[PDB]
């Protein structure tokens, strides 16, 4: 093994290796939403701006994965990332709902990837997924909810979903 | 001919007085629209000083035309300035339709001068048009189709043409 | 078609499709180089910075072909992104040798659809080409083979694979 | 008992007791590191000051635990600090490996008191050890092995030795 591996568990380092491709692909995803509302017959900039940063963020999550993988001596395998489900994502709205979807998901694979951890004796690990990846899912989660919340409000289509749009500029 | 003048073409040279004629004659139609948007009962600011720039562009691409003709040693020809088509442009967004089209009739005639410049062999008037007029022209039409969608979205009258005005003044 | 759709042909905008899926893998191979760098047994943080940047702007990359069939009226389609060709990727010599392969892959696509572009054409995307990915992709292949070239002279094992390192961090 | 002391166990107060000894005895042997590599027979100054650093910073932990002890209303037991087990430390290969194997002691140690902690359900304790401790062990051992992957590139000993030695200083 690894010069540096200790109270490493193969089944810890194997779900990492897939929550990185979980991750990867939600970025995907993100950043095939996007491109979406910066197509001419969308033009909601808020939307396409919130969405790139929701790419970048899952990313930099993903490296962050990668990261830790190697820290604990692990070794990194990198999977196919999936075509996204969509190619086209409908209303603002209808995005949103398919973003928190989306989050909560890689909520629950983190949740499990935690229990894996415990389950494990590893808190090591168990202290990443806390300090890192569980608040900022929970934050994420509850910003979406909010989001949709608010586009219903005003919206959700015609002068709201573009006055809505503006507030995310 | 000009001690200047080399691998230029007379259909090229005279291809560009008919360019310069036409900006000026889009410059002459935005003018209209600007000043038709600062009527009393119309009040769009907004569209006003969309089409006053646009008015101003216009009028500088016939002028790097102008030059270039010069620069080349041809010799400018200019032509009477037809009145724009309509006094009174209806609503914003029959504006934004009517400057969308004129934009494309600008754009097909710039790739038609590229055609004949490619013709001609004269790489020097491929590039002048690829780094200074198509690649505007291209960005304007984008910009132009994403502010009718947005207006459609906001609008297109009532309190939708009042706040879309607004993001553009 | 789209409302702002001029001059722009069904082959040209799919190859850009492919083109995206394509630069989006290089990222993702150089993104698995970056990481295998750092590596405990291989610990070479030059070669994964180096790495990394690559693995960022290939992305970028893809991302400017993204906007560019987003302003042109043609519609975004993302396939499946390939798990790169390997897991390890040895000596830090054969990491740039496959680079250097690579690179040369794009830049033959990149030339492939050029000719499409001329083929159809379609002189705005023979310029995007020209001005944002050809000029590019041409310095980033002279900077692998120079660097091949002074990792084998440096070393290109031992003492010399960890001055060179050093020159890249 | 103390007037502040709540939820903490005899056994992982009496496990502090002996960690303190433990970070303490760590201290020293890099103490003696540090020392050894400024004998004018060897003279590597990166080891040197890395060394003496890694010294103090045990000897730091060592504090943090004596101050936990007294915020938890524990007393603090200080035991005898054994001689270092060598007086000379052979090359710096060697040193860094032995300095390997000593991390990786502590951190077994340290993940023990974590288990302890959890089996007597002290959440405040094993916040502290996740939050001040096992990282640090961790990049600590992950800083490690990468050193001796670097040392056994360059050298590991002659010219090799002498540039690693640099880029420690």
């Amino acid at each position: 093994a690894s010069q540096v591996r200790q109270n490493y568990h193969e089944d810890c380092e194997a779900s990492i290796n897939k929550q990185i491709n979980m991750e990867l692909y939600a970025s995907y995803v993100y950043l095939s939403m996007a491109y979406y509302f910066e197509r001419d017959d969308v033009a909601l900039p808020g939307f396409a701006k919130f969405f790139k940063e929701s790419s970048d963020e899952e990313r930099e999550h993903a490296q962050t994965f990668m990261k830790y993988q190697n820290k604990r001596g692990g070794r990194i395998v990198l999977q196919q990332i999936a075509a996204p489900s969509m190619q086209e994502w409908g209303t603002g709205l209808e995005a949103l709902q398919a973003a928190l979807d989306l989050e909560k998901q890689v909520n629950q694979s983190l949740l499990e990837l935690h229990s894996t951890a415990s389950g494990n004796n590893d808190p090591h690990l168990t202290k990443l997924l806390e300090d890192e990846y569980l608040e900022e899912q929970v934050d994420s989660i509850k910003k979406i909810g909010d989001m949709i919340t608010k586009l219903k409000r005003a919206g959700p289509h015609g002068l709201g979903e573009y006055m809505f749009d503006k507030e995310l500029n």
